[PDB]
C-alpha cells in the first residue's frame, strides 16, 4: 500500500502524484506511529526531493507534510536531517511563494523543537540569519512561525544563543513584544526567558535591546496569559 504511494511521488503524472502527495500528507498528520510508517516506507528522501519540484503547489504540500513528520519524536526529526531536509528547507525561506515560507517555516520550527544536535544542524545549515529576517516580514502567518522557531532554538545550548545574538535575533524579538498577535507575543516572550537564562553578558545583551520595559509594559496586556509569561520572563533575569 504505502511503497505504491512513495513510488508515485516520482510519477511524471501530475494527478496522480498530487493524489500521491494528499494521501501521505493525510498519513503524515496521523501520530508518530503513523509518521513511522512513511520512514519504514522511505518515504523522506522523495519528499525531501519534492522541495526543487517546478510546481509551488507540489513544494508547498511536500514542505507541509515535512513540517509534520518533523512534530514526530527525536529520532524521527532525525531521519529528516540525514535525508537532506535542511539545506533545501532554508532555501525556500526566500522562496517566490509566501504559502511555501510560512510552512518551511513552520518546519524548521518543528524540527528546532528537536534535541540540541538538531538545533546545530539547523545552525550549520544557515537558517539563522533568514529565521531572523522573516521575524519582521508582511505575514503575520509568517512572522509566528518564526519566532515560533526562534524561541525553539533559543532553548538550546549557550553556543547556540551566542550564535542567536550574533544573528541579531534581540532587536527584532523586543519589537516582537509589542505585535499585534498574542501569538506572536507570548513566542517572542518566551524566546527572551530563555536567554535570560543564560550567562550575564546575554542578560545584558537583553537590557541593552531595550526587553525591559517591553517585558514590563505586557504586564498591563489584556490577556492574563501574556501579563504572567512577561513577568516569569522579568523574574528570568532575577
Amino acid at each position: 500500500e504505502l511503497p505504491q504511494m512513495v513510488q508515485q511521488l516520482n510519477s511524471p503524472d501530475q494527478q496522480e502524484l498530487q493524489s500521491a502527495l494528499r494521501k501521505l500528507s493525510q498519513i503524515a498528520s496521523g501520530g508518530n506511529e503513523q509518521i513511522q510508517k512513511l520512514i519504514e516506507a522511505g518515504a523522506l528522501s522523495p519528499l525531501v526531493k519534492l522541495l526543487d519540484d517546478a510546481s509551488e503547489e507540489v513544494i508547498k504540500n511536500a514542505v507541509a507534510a515535512i513540517a509534520n513528520i518533523a512534530a514526530g519524536n527525536n529520532e524521527q526529526i532525525q531521519k529528516l536531517i540525514e535525508a537532506g531536509a535542511l539545506s533545501p528547507l532554508v532555501k525556500l525561506l526566500d522562496d517566490a511563494s509566501e504559502e511555501v515560507i510560512k510552512n518551511a517555516v513552520a518546519a524548521i520550527a518543528n524540527i528546532a523543537a528537536g534535541n540540541n544536535e538538531q538545533i546545530q544542524k539547523l545552525i550549520e545549515a544557515g537558517a539563522l540569519s533568514p529565521l531572523v529576517k522573516l521575524l519582521d516580514d508582511a505575514s503575520e502567518e509568517v512572522i509566528k512561525n518564526a519566532v515560533a522557531a526562534i524561541a525553539n532554538i533559543a532553548a538550546g545550548n549557550n553556543e547556540q544563543i551566542q550564535k542567536l545574538i550574533e544573528a541579531g535575533a534581540l532587536s527584532p524579538l523586543v519589537k516582537l513584544l509589542d505585535d499585534a498577535s498574542e501569538e506572536v507575543i507570548k513566542n517572542a516572550v518566551a524566546a527572551i526567558a530563555n536567554i535570560a537564562a543564560g550567562n550575564n553578558e546575554m542578560k545584558q545583551k537583553l537590557e541593552e535591546a531595550g526587553a525591559l520595559p517591553a517585558l514590563e509594559k505586557l504586564q498591563s496586556h489584556a490577556n492574563e496569559e501574556v501579563q504572567k509569561n512577561a513577568q516569569a520572563a522579568l523574574e528570568a533575569f532575577n
